[PDB]
């Protein structure tokens, strides 16, 4: 790795910095004061960091903070934050140019504790160092000597080449705080660095694995599992995941889960995960919103679980990506949802892609999933005298689109990696993606073409209020949403169409008594 010679400073750090100095002056204070590990590390990585650690040498953080700098011919030094954190250590934050900077005092961590507060009291800097997750993140910049400290005498070295490395030794470190394996996983793909092979032998373990499953907060398992997905190189977390054994530990499936889950999932989950990264990085248009593209990978990773489901304490079958969610990784609802309609949407987009290739009706009345709108369309397009190739289509596009609400981009792509996997039980997907991408810009254009961008929006031609004026009194709230479907119907059939123009065909059909259903 190309490192720099030198902490190159910017107009605030430096400001910041002519202050703390000038405070050890007015103040007499004989502390010397160093930034915490983590801004060391881009600064040498030619990089930049808004969290500033500063730790304090002999001097509570709320100590150092309270030796305001005052009377100097300033320019009214004034802080717009100090909130101090207790325990039961003292933890300062100030607020200077608009930069959150905490004062954070050097200690050690101990190893006789139940993981909660298990800091006793400070100690030297090597204490304060060999405590850090990894060798690139224990570098230490005293900022009054202007150096930079490797007392682990490993990470300038190893942030010169590329890996992660515990300062203790691995396996004693990943039995108290479990959690720094997937922090190692984090690191290690975000900076695209190798892990030291001791500390996969560690991960690896029985004992490790068993610690990460068990008395470890998932709130926290599925937060470092978040900043994976929603980083650089996603890829290659999931691969380390997969080669140390932690995507079981990880994305822990329930117990009554039908079908078994399939050997060698992870090596599907891989595959569908560089596809799926492969196919939201061609473009780079920018109008990608993070979540959206966080959800995408998780929904080509999990994949092979779309059809795999699990019963729950009412004996409905939930389909398995709820329990990886909502108990293994314990994300938002919103999460499980999305990603369960992408999975379910799939098939149905499948299915349309080549209609919407040649914008025509190519054997779109075998489908299974749509049985019920052609009845409708049928029922209606009956006294039409010619009638376009594109309302069967438009229709059933127009349907698959207020059900995926604007999670349509999505799921495209996610049914483009259904349509290249072959039969069989070997069968694994193996397209090429040079004429993947060409398919997603074709049937995209036809949605664009066919006026149903957005087609979840658009309000109803005819209300509740007005079915039961049209309809008889004969009738109640199941009906209403039944007279509603057949409506929509009409509506994505006749996009110039107005609501008075419905209501004759609704009057006439009624006069008439032709069932549609």
């Amino acid at each position: 790795i190309e490192l720099k010679e030198n902490i190159e400073l910017t107009d605030k750090e430096r400001k910041i910095f002519d202050r703390l100095l000038s405070t050890l002056r007015y103040c007499n204070l004989d502390t010397q004061l160093r930034v915490a590990g983590g801004w060391v590390r881009d600064k040498l990585l030619g990089k930049e960091s808004d969290d500033i650690d500063i730790a304090i040498d002999n001097m509570s953080g709320s100590e150092f903070l309270d030796k305001f700098k005052e009377y100097l011919s300033s320019r009214d030094e004034e802080v717009q934050g100090d909130t101090v954190i207790e325990r039961n250590l003292e933890t300062a934050k100030l607020r200077i140019y608009d930069q959150w900077i905490d004062f954070v005092n050097l200690r050690s961590e101990e190893y006789t504790e139940n993981s909660r507060i298990p800091t006793m009291k400070f100690g030297t800097a090597k204490d304060d160092a060999f405590r850090r997750d990894l060798t690139i993140n224990s570098l230490f910049y005293n900022i009054n000597s202007g150096a930079v400290e490797d007392l682990t005498e490993r990470g300038i070295d190893d942030l010169k080449s590329g890996k992660i490395v515990t300062p203790l030794p691995a396996k004693a470190t990943f039995l108290d705080d479990p959690l720094r394996v997937l922090r190692a996983v984090r690191f290690g793909a975000r900076f695209g660095f190798t892990l030291d092979e001791e500390l996969k032998e560690a991960a690896s373990s029985e004992e490790v694995r068993v610690a990460l499953g068990e008395k470890i907060s998932r709130e926290r398992i599925g937060n470092e599992i978040d900043l994976m997905i929603s980083g650089n190189g996603p890829v290659s977390a999931v691969t380390y995941l997969s080669d140390l054994k932690l995507f079981s530990v990880v994305f822990a499936l329930p117990s009554s889960a039908e079908p078994s889950p399939p050997e060698n999932c992870g090596s599907l989950s891989q595959s569908y995960l560089e596809a799926m990264w492969s196919l939201l990085k061609t473009p780079r248009p920018g109008k990608f919103s993070g979540e959206q593209r966080r959800l995408a990978l998780y929904a080509a990773m999990f994949l092979p679980f779309r059809k795999t489901v699990y019963k729950d304490t009412k004996g409905k079958s939930i389909p398995v990506v709820n329990h990886i969610f909502k108990f293994s990784m314990k994300r938002k609802t919103s999460d499980a949802e999305t990603v369960m309609n992408i999975h379910q949407t799939t098939e149905r987009f499948r299915s349309l892609i080549p209609s919407l290739e040649v914008k025509k009706d190519v054997e779109l009345d075998e489908l299974t999933w749509a049985a019920d709108i052609l009845e409708h369309w049928k029922s209606i397009t009956l006294n039409d005298p010619v009638i376009p190739a594109t309302s069967k289509i438009r229709v059933l596009t127009g349907f698959l689109l207020r059900d995926i609400k604007d999670f349509w981009r999505v799921s495209l792509l996610t049914s483009l990696l259904l349509s290249a996997t072959v039969d069989g039980s070997n069968g694994q997907l193996d397209f090429q993606l040079e004429r993947m991408r060409e398919t997603y810009l074709t049937v995209e254009a036809t949605i664009h073409e066919l006026g149903l961008d957005k087609i979840w929006d658009a309000k109803p031609l005819v209300n509740g209020r007005e079915i039961m004026q049209i309809a008889e009194l004969k009738g109640g709230s199941r009906l209403i949403r039944e007279w509603q479907q057949k409506l929509l119907t009409w509506q994505l059939a006749y996009p110039n169409g107005t609501a008075e123009e419905c209501k004759e065909w609704m009057r006439d059909i009624k006069a008439k008594r032709q069932r549609i259903e």
